[PDB]
């Protein structure tokens, strides 16, 4: 009846919500693993420019 | 005898030049080296940081798969 599609709509719009908030758990951890990779190059980047400066002194 | 006299110095003269220089060079090496060293090690920071921004495109990829 129409309390028969109204249930059917909102089965769907239920399980397309959870379907959403699993892609987005996945995108989130692939976030946060971008955002520590990111760390650690701006890391190392500091430790390069340390040794860039340590290589200026001498050369001078 | 006077020929000798000045002939020694010259070769004196000659003998700490050449300490001289010996030391120089001995300076010059150490600053090379060192400036090599921090190079060589940049170098490795730099991979590093290559595999780095590899794994993030990947990471980025399957993401937006």
């Amino acid at each position: 009846g129409a309390f028969g599609k109204r249930e059917q709509a909102e089965e769907e719009r239920y399980f397309r919500a959870r379907a959403k908030e699993q892609l987005a758990a996945l995108k989130k951890h692939k976030e946060n693993e971008i955002s520590h990779h990111a760390k650690e190059i701006e890391r190392l980047q500091k430790e390069i420019e340390r040794h860039k400066q340590s290589i200026k002194k001498l050369k001078q």
